[PDB]
């Protein structure tokens, strides 16, 4: 059977008239797919049975399954999340006027951050489109569908979970497009973010194929510090990291012509009074928005979190430049808050295949 959370509009579309429908008829099961997070077509009680029989019989409504979820005292929601034999990470981060879901790309990531714990896993393999917008959809069905509840459950996306999303493009610029879908969930361009370590020629990519808000891993002031913290730098530095950067705020207008910027913490790595001066200097050419990340902490990590206070004296540098800066707030610190954590160790998996057999 077709999964049809594999599907952006255009080919659901597509599918529908091989159906021998009419294309508002997948128009119509998208709007119950996403407004109301159906996944069964007996439910759709406007769409005629004869429709539903062809429906039933050749497709069907698949999100991935919730493995683990963890609740924190501040509203924020962690899920392991069962994709194949494998698990990543999904996160619901509630706010008064706003609520964001942090989405996975990739099972494991192949870059190598030092920081970073997904990349002590290696990359496993791409997640398939349904396997993503499957992530909003499993997030709004517990959270509370839209047209159930008289309130959208996700106002936000961010690309930000497990992988790197410019490294499997195929799958993560249609879930996106459902993403950004009146039919789907109806999220403006300024609400979905994709973030990026800097895949270079990728980037230009995104570039031509969608337009949705931009964030960059940079991390560093300089490029001997950020080969040893990002190794993709290696292959693509700053320069041509910034450069890439402004051709995608060429075609982009999402960002409304500022860049975010994303700088995690590390205690005397990269957080000295002296390293936000060489960052407001190397940023003088780049319009943006500077997000400080204090660094979250998981075990046999080769770093320790900034203080609050070198952290607060790294943004008064950036600020007396005239840069706007925004230190992060830490979100479910009384659960596992550490990106790839959750969805931890991979050898764990066949103690799962052994586990199942006893159920
Ligand atoms: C997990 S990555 C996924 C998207 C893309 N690969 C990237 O690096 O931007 C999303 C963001 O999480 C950050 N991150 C990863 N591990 C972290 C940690 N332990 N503490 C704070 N931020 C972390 C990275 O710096 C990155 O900006
Ligand atoms: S920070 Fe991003 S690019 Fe780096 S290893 Fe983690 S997921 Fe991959």
């Amino acid at each position: 059977k077709i999964n049809l959370l594999d599907l952006n509009r255009q080919q659901m579309r597509e599918f529908f008239k091989d159906l021998g429908e009419k294309p508002f008829r997948a128009d119509q099961v998208m709007k119950w797919m996403y407004h109301y997070c159906c996944d069964n077509f007996d439910e759709m009680t406007d769409i005629n049975k004869v429709l539903r029989g062809k429906l039933k019989e050749v497709a069907e409504i698949r999100a991935p399954e919730v493995v683990e979820e963890q609740r924190s005292s501040d509203g924020t929601i962690k899920w392991a999340i069962a994709v194949g034999d494998q698990r990543v990470e999904t996160v619901y981060i509630p706010e008064d006027d706003r609520a964001t879901l942090c989405v996975s790309s990739q099972v494991g990531c192949a870059l190598e951050c030092k920081f970073c714990s997904t990349a002590q896993q290696g990359f496993n393999r791409n997640l398939r489109v349904s396997e993503i917008i499957g992530q909003v959809w499993r997030a709004a069905k517990i959270v509370g569908a839209a047209k159930v509840t008289g309130q959208r459950p996700i106002t936000n996306v961010v690309m930000m979970g497990m992988g790197e999303p410019l490294l499997n493009l195929n799958n993560v610029v249609p879930a996106m497009e459902i993403m950004l879908d009146d039919f789907g969930f109806g999220l403006s361009k300024r609400r979905v973010t994709l973030s990026t370590s800097g895949v270079v020629p990728a980037l230009d990519k995104l570039g031509d194929m969608i337009d949705v808000a931009l964030a960059i891993s940079l991390h560093a002031p300089n490029d001997e510090i950020r080969d040893e913290i990002v190794p993709i730098n290696k292959k693509y530095n700053i320069e041509t990291f910034l450069a890439a950067v402004r051709r995608y705020l060429e075609k982009s207008n999402a960002n409304q012509g500022r860049v975010t910027i994303e700088y995690v913490m590390l205690d005397h790595v990269n957080d000295g009074t002296e390293h936000a001066h060489q960052l407001a200097e190397l940023l003088k050419d780049t319009p943006c928005k500077i997000n400080l990340i204090p660094w979250n902490p998981f075990p046999g990590a080769p770093y320790g979190r900034s203080s609050n206070s070198r952290i607060d004296r790294f943004s008064k540098v950036l600020m007396s430049y005239g840069f706007t800066t925004i230190v992060r707030k830490t979100r479910g610190d009384d659960i596992d808050a550490a990106c790839g954590q959750l969805a931890g160790d991979v050898i764990d998996r066949t103690k799962r295949t052994l586990r199942k057999r006893m159920q």
